[PDB]
């Protein structure tokens, strides 16, 4: 049964967002946005240039000193509003992010927004809990110390979880009293403009929240570069994370933190129950089409295991269900964009060219639906060595690597052997086995029996090359603010002159 | 006489370097060579860097109290060596006897003290999801850190950066100021007479853009923590941001203001201003060096500046009395006699000073006459810029909030004062301005407990307070799911 008489047109050229309202580029720039699925046009969108950025921080200055003066309990409630709108729109914007991403629906109406909203949520409720501290030093003397807002601060955002990035940075920013500037990836500029709008709509003072569509090495440098940004946010590849590393060393001085992706080790124990260890295996690597910073990508399996354990791999592979991404059996889609699935596809050819053991997938997707898509099967190797190029880069797609080993302390070496510390998570049912491994990985994120999942409360972050700081926890609402010390001298002050 | 030979502290022992390369630290009241330096070349960098790896190893495994106990051991041996200490630092930096034996290491010891207290404390969290699942989280040690360090304050800069590093569980590899790294290599030995671990702290003199250099882009640092100026600093961050990476903590100098209220008493007033930019020969990056008057105090204020300037004393750097000495460098001296000079020729009103000091036992150091300038406006390079030198400048104001926009009307932003004994003035003033490290009534005391460092342009980070201890780990969550895991595939 074939499926035609689906063109959609275009949706309206899209503009800036700046002051509580749509505003047009002054660049000369456009790029389009492409949806993944069928390869037509979503939008033209227009790229915010110099002038454009400097208006932007004007903006956010001025909406900023109106958002501090209110009270705590005032912006908390202007951010629950939000929160409110939010689950409202939930599968509109959903659909949106779908059209964007070529994420799954069954995936973006239950985690993108719902998960994004849950950390505005969270930080609506704590601003009235953040604190300063008061010292006594003697009977005399004390200090007491304020945090106070940073001011401008700018959130440079990826394009696999669009929106939800665009929350987890604003939300603590935002809840910290700063206004945000937020520079959505070109690929998925689409529902940052939606969250401005809704941002307006809850109350959120004009200029706190200002979103400005752009390429990176434009737009996004321009932000890095601007003397009145105090902090930058980031979320990306390493490549660009080191040019907004210098590009920010470079101009004014302000604090940047990143988290940069990585290559993280899944160990499955000598002791693990196979099918759990193949469910976690399959989840760790091919939601969102495999295009998650912190995916389980080193499948590490006991030697004695790996026969049995490549064989629950490929029987649960077989069930994987590429279509319609609005139906509701779809569980996988097209990567983000035609480039990315060209480099995909470049390192699914060293693996076979380096003698990796293809278990199943390795090509493009074929037919009628998927032909006009960026579709790459969903692919696994085995018989891996940790020399070769698919087990020691990241590559963002559908490519899990399987590598067997003989012995505890040696997993662990391996698992630490990388550059990368983003995540990591072992499978087994002994007490010591999971926490001794786990205190002994170098990574930020880590899970026992269990993969993916992201709570408010906990912070989530990068060793190593993987990242610098952390998101979402309380740590972040006050990484967001700055100290403040001030002594108070009630005695009679010492000159020696 | 000239000291031995200095060498590098790499593992428990000084090792002679591998560079090539010396240079020379003078002493600044006579001009004199204290002692020739080695220099830390890129491989003897390296060789510290796997010390301090196999160091930190040893160190992280003790237990918190383990650690605690040995920190407060050095803290004991650097009480009993205060005095020699202090002797060392003024040799090697000029301040008088009378600050380094009161400030420099009994300071810096407070901070080691502070820490290793809390060492004990430092806790994770636990964070339950629902019944079949919680979070945990461990502060982790980074690993290899690096400070580098500042000539104004060198042991207490290397008390201050080490303190927090070691007590977190981190080994630091250290680099002085090549114009004073002789206390450090002191701290050193200490901290193994303490029980240290070898590795643990690793002393590397050498010169900025060589030594300084091969720390920040070695693979192996996590963490840099900076102290010094603006323009060395950039060089810091740009480096760092071209090697691996890591974080980098700041603090760079500043332009603060004092702001004399319109209720203040005027000697007090005085006082503070005095303390505020002669201490330490106006080296010290805290000083209050734009002092904003309101316009009927002016004339008065002079008088009495002028009345405590001519009190100063300048001499013999061991004698008891003496409270003001050379400056740390010709070099330097050359500098703020540049910024002085500046002054005269943009119109400012010369109060007192401005020239070297003359005469037997001047006439052979780097020493500038405390200077005051005054009818000082925003636009002159001496407001604008910092000097770090003993050169006031007194700018009239006539309402608050005019001098609440001047004193914000800087890039800097390290720390600022207010002298006034109402109530409503003291906080709402200091509420408004934008610095880091605020005094009502005061100037300089930076206890242990007290987070210090700059807005704006005059750093990135805290150092001191309990929040400087977490700084120096890192965060893993852990997730241990109890439930059955449930695939959608
Ligand atoms: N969650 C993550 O950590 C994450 C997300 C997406 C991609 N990645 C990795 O990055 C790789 C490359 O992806 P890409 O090139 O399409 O994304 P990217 O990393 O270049 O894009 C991330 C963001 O950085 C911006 N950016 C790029 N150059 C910039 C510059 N010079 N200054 C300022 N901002 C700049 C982009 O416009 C975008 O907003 C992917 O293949 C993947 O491995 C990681
Ligand atoms: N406490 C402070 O913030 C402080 C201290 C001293 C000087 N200063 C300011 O800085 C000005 C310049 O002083 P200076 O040049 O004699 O000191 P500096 O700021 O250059 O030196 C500080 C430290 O930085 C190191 N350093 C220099 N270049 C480096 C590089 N490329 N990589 C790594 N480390 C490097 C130096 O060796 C020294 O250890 C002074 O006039 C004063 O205004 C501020
Ligand atoms: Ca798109
Ligand atoms: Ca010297």
């Amino acid at each position: 049964h074939h499926h035609h008489h689906h063109h959609m047109s275009r949706m309206a050229e899209q503009q800036l967002y700046i002051h509580g309202k749509f505003v047009a580029a002054t660049s000369g720039k456009t790029f389009e946005t492409i949806n993944p699925a069928t390869g037509e046009v979503l939008a033209t969108v227009q790229a915010a240039g110099r002038e454009d950025v400097d208006r932007a921080v004007k903006s956010a200055q001025q909406g900023q000193k109106v958002w501090a003066a209110m009270s705590a309990m005032a912006r908390s409630r202007i951010l629950r509003k939000a929160v409110d709108i939010l689950r409202e729109r939930n599968d509109e914007l959903a659909r949106l992010e779908t059209l964007d991403t070529g994420k799954p629906l069954s995936e973006t109406a239950a985690v993108d927004i719902v998960t994004g909203a849950d950390v505005l949520e969270y930080y609506a409720g704590l601003i009235p809990a953040l604190e300063g501290s008061q010292i006594p030093l003697r009977d005399s003397s004390f200090v007491y110390t304020r945090r106070e807002p940073l001011g401008v601060v700018a959130g440079i955002g990826a394009w696999n979880y669009p929106i939800q990035i665009a929350l987890w940075k604003s939300a603590p920013a935002l809840a910290a009293g700063n206004a945000m500037i937020f520079k959505p990836s070109e690929v998925t500029p689409l529902t940052a403009l939606k969250l401005a709008e809704i941002y307006r709509e809850a109350g959120l003072p004009d200029g706190v929240f200002n979103v400005l569509p752009g390429i990176g090495a434009e737009t996004g440098q321009y932000l890095t570069e601007h003397p009145d940004i105090a902090k930058i946010s980031f979320t990306g590849g390493v490549a660009s994370g080191k040019k907004v590393m210098a590009n920010s060393a470079a101009s004014s001085l302000k604090e940047v933190t990143m988290e940069l992706g990585g290559k993280s080790p899944l160990i499955i124990a000598e002791d693990a129950n196979l099918d759990l260890a193949a469910d976690i295996a399959m989840m760790a690597n091919f939601y969102s089409s495999g295009q998650v910073c912190t995916n389980g990508t080193r499948v590490f399996v006991p030697a004695k295991f790996k026969a049995e354990f490549e064989h629950k791999i490929l029987e649960r592979v077989g069930r994987i269900r590429a279509g319609d991404l609005f139906a509701d059996d779809t569980n996988f889609g097209p990567l983000v964009s035609f480039p990315h699935r060209q480099n995909v596809l470049r390192y699914i050819e060293s693996g076979k060219s380096e003698g990796a053991r293809l278990l199943c997938g390795g090509d493009v997707l074929k037919g009628e639906g998927f032909d006009n898509g960026a579709w790459v099967a969903p692919t696994v190797f085995t018989d891996c060595t940790d020399d070769m190029t698919i087990v020691r880069e990241e590559i963002f797609g559908p490519v899990m690597s399987i590598l067997s080993y003989d012995d505890e302390a040696e997993v662990i070496r391996r698992a630490n052997a990388t550059e990368y510390g983003l995540a990591a998570g072992v499978v087994t049912p002994d007490l010591n086995r999971a926490h001794r491994i786990i205190h002994q990985l170098e990574a930020g994120i880590c899970w026992i029996n269990s993969w993916g999942e992201s709570p408010a409360e906990m912070p989530v972050g990068g060793y190593k090359h993987s990242g610098i700081g952390r998101e979402n926890g309380v740590m972040t609402l006050q990484s967001y603010t700055q100290v403040k010390s001030i002594q108070v001298e009630m005695g009679p002050f010492q000159s020696i002159f």
